[PDB]
């Protein structure tokens, strides 16, 4: 909106590609975040001077809540730092919730277990799992309008590879001569009014295969795919945002592991 400052950059080589060994977009036109293809600087201006707040949440129940000291301390180390950040804690135990220390500008709130509290609140949410931990930044490169994120097992994989689920009977359905990508249920996100879209379509289908006595092989991801198949996200993250160490590594292909599964 506002006019960015007189900024001092390396000049972008239309001739020379930031990253020659992975696709940086997709064939809608939809970056695809890898390290290499953004300047976190200009991004960070952009953002700022529109004052974005970004919504994180996560659910912990059960044995779940203790993931969350080391979850929200990392995140307060790597995510959105610098922007205004609300976290919003879905909890069966608020009393277990753990007090992390906040940086200026950032918000916790803990919600035991209405979706306009969050159009008032925030201009994006990221939903993600609780059994992670941030290892390197993960900031507004990734907003946009409707994101998801390419599963660690599949994004060198063929379509037919992938565990989308093959029952016609089932809404969540996807023949073996569809599909664009594999996107893992542990991160996605986008403003308010798509991702309430995306969780109302896809609750919606999920009553649906209830009622005909079938349940997808995976369950909401199953339905995440679908909807993001019949409508190409704005973005998509690269694997670098999604990643097990331990159980796939550190491939030259990947720069930096920034979300990670706790082991
Ligand atoms: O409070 C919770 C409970 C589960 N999960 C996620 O749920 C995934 C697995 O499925 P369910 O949520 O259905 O839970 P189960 O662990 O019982 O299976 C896990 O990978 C985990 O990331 C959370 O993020 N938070
Ligand atoms: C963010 C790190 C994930 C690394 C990938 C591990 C491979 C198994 O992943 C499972 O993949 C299926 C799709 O085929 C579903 O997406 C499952 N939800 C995935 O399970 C995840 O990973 C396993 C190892 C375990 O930690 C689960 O709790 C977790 O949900
Ligand atoms: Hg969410
Ligand atoms: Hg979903």
């Amino acid at each position: 909106m506002v006019s960015l400052p007189r900024m001092v950059y390396p000049q972008p080589k239309v001739l020379t590609p930031c990253r020659k060994d992975v696709l940086v977009v997709t064939p809608w036109l939809a970056p695809i975040v890898w390290e290499g293809t953004f300047n976190i600087d200009i991004l960070n201006e952009q953002f700022r001077l529109q004052n974005t707040t970004i919504g994180l949440t996560v659910f912990a129940i059960k044995k779940y809540v203790a993931f969350l000291k080391l979850f929200l301390e990392t995140a307060e180390k790597h995510f959105m730092v610098g922007h205004r950040v609300h976290y919003y804690v879905f909890t069966d135990q608020p009393a277990a919730v753990p007090r992390v220390t906040l940086g200026t500008g950032r918000q916790l709130s803990v919600l035991e277990v209405c979706e306009r509290r969050f159009l008032s609140e925030v201009d994006y949410l990221v939903c993600v799992d609780v059994d992670m931990e941030f290892r390197d930044h993960v900031g507004v490169e990734i907003l946009t309008p409707l994101f998801g994120t390419l599963h660690p097992s599949f994004y060198g994989s063929s379509r037919e590879a992938f565990t989308y689920e093959r029952r016609p009977q089932s809404q969540a359905y996807i023949p073996k001569d569809e599909g664009d990508f594999y996107y893992m249920g542990a991160f996605f996100g986008g403003s308010v009014q798509e991702v309430q879209r995306l969780t109302r379509a896809c609750h919606q289908a999920m009553m649906v295969d209830q009622a005909n006595g079938i349940e997808a092989v995976w369950h909401d991801e199953s339905h995440l795919n679908k909807y993001l198949l019949r409508h190409k996200p704005t973005k998509v993250l690269s694997p670098e945002y999604l990643w097990d160490q331990q159980l796939l590594g550190w491939p030259a292909v990947l720069r930096k592991l920034r979300f990670t599964a706790v082991p």
